[PDB]
């Protein structure tokens, strides 16, 4: 095993999610997926699933359960990176999603072995959430008071501007929170019964928290 | 005027508006815009609006209203392909979004000139949806029945092959198909009032569809 991860890991917006995935994906140089991003990417190919899932979703609609899964499944498959493992980010987000994935994880024969689940308190989340910076281009985001640029308003490797959004408040943050744990309650619980999950605590500086979740890790 | 067009291509799937925005453009040599594809590409490009729409959808969620508007605004302004006019398709779906389009196409001096409504029947539609077959790097649609290709599952250009990628599915269709309804009834309502809706027979031949929008448009 040791140099491969199967992992899925979960928390709220402002969590630090984009900040840690990296890190996981450097380490075990696994693949990060993201569904958004993989939804995105099909739809370029010109694939079947990208088409069906173009039509259905460019109409006002969600793509289903299953593209999403067989997405996942073409992931594994094809992408180069999926052979060391994978760091599943964003997904599931329903029961039936973590059952479907189960049940095909399980047919590829390689089941997720930690759900990772990001633990932070919301007073706290919507008040970092005010000063996060993205580099538009690689989506690298930065926070001005807990891990700032090491210059003013500029990306670590490209020099180009860092940008935040409009999204970025108290208000907006609020209800997507909110969300959040009404969604993803049953899934964290899906993840105890089967015993993968492990909380960590988001709360800390980057630096501990990246030590905190390699260590729920096991590997080593 | 005479040769200049700005609006809306509204219609059901299957109704055929991928089929005549084509001719809309040769006519007028206006822009086609399809929010779907607008908002990819924005995405795509590393935009703040790219980065946000990445943002809140990336996160299972539904990209705002505004982030819209001002996306289409963005392609007027700045598209070069949008100095004759546009042909807006799949926008706006709700009244908040053509209230908002409507705003700002005022506060830029461009008003919709028509709304044109692609009218079939629901027994038709699901068999229009059914028998589609495309050409993935093009975006090309044939029936296999009512408008086939050349050759047998080849794109008569290239001789690339076709697919069949429009959730060939029973009751999904028609279920969709009311939701479309409920959905768009409003808009066409909205249209009416504001005296710039044009509904056509899109049940006929293609080249018979044609001749109704053209006339329609009262531009000829
Ligand atoms: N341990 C930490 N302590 C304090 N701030 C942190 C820590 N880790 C990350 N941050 C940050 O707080 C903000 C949110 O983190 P990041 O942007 O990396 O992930 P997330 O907020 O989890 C998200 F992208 F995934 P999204 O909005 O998509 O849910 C950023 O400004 C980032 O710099
Ligand atoms: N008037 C017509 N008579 C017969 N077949 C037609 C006619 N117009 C279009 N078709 C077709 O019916 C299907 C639907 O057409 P098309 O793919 O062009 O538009 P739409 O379904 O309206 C859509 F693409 F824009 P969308 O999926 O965006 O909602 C295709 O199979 C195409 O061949």
């Amino acid at each position: 095993s040791s140099e491969s991860i199967r992992m899925v890991l979960i928390g709220p917006p402002g969590a630090g999610k984009g900040t840690q995935a990296p890190n996981l994906q450097e380490r075990f140089h696994a693949a990060h997926l993201a569904t958004g991003d993989m939804l995105r990417s099909q739809i370029a190919k010109g694939t079947q699933l990208g088409l069906e899932a173009k039509k259905i979703m460019d109409q006002g609609g969600l793509v289903s359960d299953d593209i999403m899964v067989n997405m996942i499944k073409d992931e594994l498959t094809n992408n180069p990176a999926c052979k060391n493992g994978f760091i599943l980010v964003g997904f599931p987000r329903t029961i039936p999603q973590a059952e479907k994935l189960d049940q095909m994880l399980k047919e590829q024969g390689t089941p997720l072995e930690k759900a990772i689940e990001l633990k932070v308190d919301d007073e706290l989340l919507v008040a970092r959430i005010t000063g996060r910076l993205i580099h538009p281009a690689s989506g690298r985001s930065y926070h001005k008071i807990f891990n700032p640029p090491k210059e003013d308003m500029k990306d670590d490797v490209t020099g180009e501007a860092l940008v935040q959004i409009s999204d970025d408040n108290a208000d907006a943050l609020k209800k997507r929170l909110a969300a959040y744990h009404a969604q993803t309650e049953p899934i964290v619980d899906f993840y105890k019964k089967t015993g993968i999950w492990a909380g960590v605590d988001a709360s800390q500086p980057p630096a501990t928290v990246w030590a905190d979740i390699l260590n729920k890790l096991g590997k080593n």
